[PDB]
């Protein structure tokens, strides 16, 4: 009967309770709503959807796995299909800070690795810091995504990144989000397809080095990962952390690994294996094989 | 001669006055406040068009090595030292593993024991990453960063409601001297790094960490881990003497012998991390000392 809601729940409202209550029944629940399960929640509570989204802020935060600082962080991350996407911050024990995952970053993540075009606004706790402001600066809403706080009043990346540089600087056209497809031949098994096809999805404009990494898990669900580089280079997202997010977003362990593949180009400028087989053989995952792309 | 090209672009007055400065070969891409006041001489300029006019200088320092992009930035310390610092990017390795030019002349400064910043010069507003970084030190959001052609402005400027140490409750910010006292000993290379640990910052994970370099010709440099209140822009122990190596005009093929100093039970651990980035560079002669 465990749950990690349940804490979070008591503090909800209880309207917002009793609704959100049969769509986390499922203990694999995938911490994101769809744009009708966000309308069955606006109907019974009656919150516009700001609001809503900031009573949801717990939940998201309950996702998180916060195991150095146990500071657990929450976001909420409004796509313009009208399907909303959780996210948590991630910490690994026995790894580096680099290999760490703000709330927002897995927000962000999440929608766009479950296909989400752009993004119209993000709802957190707190105010982004500043490798999060430059993360969010490589999406193809830019400047003008609005960014939503409890107690104040909205406003757009750009208030809280004056003089911002961004890939438009480097004349760069295709933005993070837009729709990419670097054509790498797709073939193999299921896990191996999933792969590839989140290195021929991925973002890797500075250095063109494509990447994907995809989990297969013991009751057979794949999780995968694309590359998401970034114009000031180190709130890059790494492949492997897009996987492990979507893996814990969805209720999982990490021992619920069985396999793990990452795909890339073994000569490529930067190289994901020795980061992706550290983090994971931290986490206790000793089970990974590279794919070669080209 | 790193700099021959970087010279050719300076006026006249500056480059007669700052060329014998750069004579020794591995020139430690700093000035002494008794040489910021000659070059002052020489040209007539204030501080501030100086710092500007010398950047060239700075980023010709850089090691760019995916990007090519050079950029410099000078940290000019409370001393009246001043500090120059390069991005680099590790061919190999990972985005994480880069270091921007504003937090290279910060380590720099640091490491070479100046106890704070007045202000920090740079050619290209500091992005997200780097105000970050910044916020980090003991001369929090007042720290002035000066852009050309643009006017000075406080760090509070470019970071909009602001999140550092500060709202952790920190005390010591990076820059505060720190001692955390592990026992000092072994040969001169372990000693090192050791005393690089001793003083590192690293007030979240409390996962201390050295790194000591050891080049051919017996030159030492060190690192020290520098943690961040967002995580991320945290610069490993590794960056700092990699950092310390190329500044003062030397190649990775000189690095003979590479320690980390850590803990081996701590909560984090940069033992993979730095392997991983030092055979990227080529070295293989890594060990690791291990603190109480
Ligand atoms: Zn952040
Ligand atoms: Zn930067």
């Amino acid at each position: 009967m465990h749950s990690r809601f349940q804490a979070a729940l008591t503090t909800l409202a209880a309207d917002l309770q009793a609704a959100i209550a049969p769509m986390l029944a499922d203990p694999h629940f995938p911490a994101l709503l769809e744009a009708d399960q966000v309308a069955t929640l606006q109907h019974a509570t009656g919150l516009d959807e700001d609001a809503l989204a900031f009573a949801l802020l717990p939940l998201a935060a309950a996702c998180a796995r916060p195991d150095l600082s146990h500071f657990n962080v929450g976001a909420i991350a409004r796509g313009v299909s009208g399907r909303w996407y959780f996210g948590g911050n991630m910490e690994f024990l026995g790894a580096t800070m680099q290999q760490t995952v703000h709330a927002e970053q897995s927000a962000i993540s999440h929608a766009w690795l479950r296909g989400e075009t752009s993004l119209r606004a993000i709802t957190v706790n707190y105010t982004p810091c500043g490798h999060c402001r430059q993360f969010m600066n490589e999406l193809n809403s830019g400047l003008a995504l609005r960014i939503h706080l409890p107690g104040r009043e909205a406003h757009a990346l750009e208030h809280y990144l004056p003089d911002a540089f961004g890939p438009k600087d480097l004349e760069i056209k295709t933005l993070l989000m837009d729709e990419q497809d670097h054509g790498f031949p797709v073939s193999g098994d299921a896990l191996t397809q999933a792969a590839i096809q989140a290195a021929n999805r991925c973002h890797a404009p500075y250095s063109h080095s494509p990447s994907g990494v995809a989990l297969e898990l013991k009751d057979g669900t794949i999780f995968s990962g694309s590359y998401a580089e970034n114009a000031a280079f180190n709130p890059t997202l790494p492949p492997l952390q897009g996987a492990l997010n979507l893996l814990s977003l969805n209720g999982y362990d990490y021992p619920a690994i069985q396999r793990a593949i990452l795909a890339e180009k073994a000569d490529a400028a930067l190289i994901q294996w020795d980061a992706t087989v550290a983090t994971l053989k931290a986490l206790g995952c000793h089970n990974i094989e590279r794919v070669l792309l080209g």
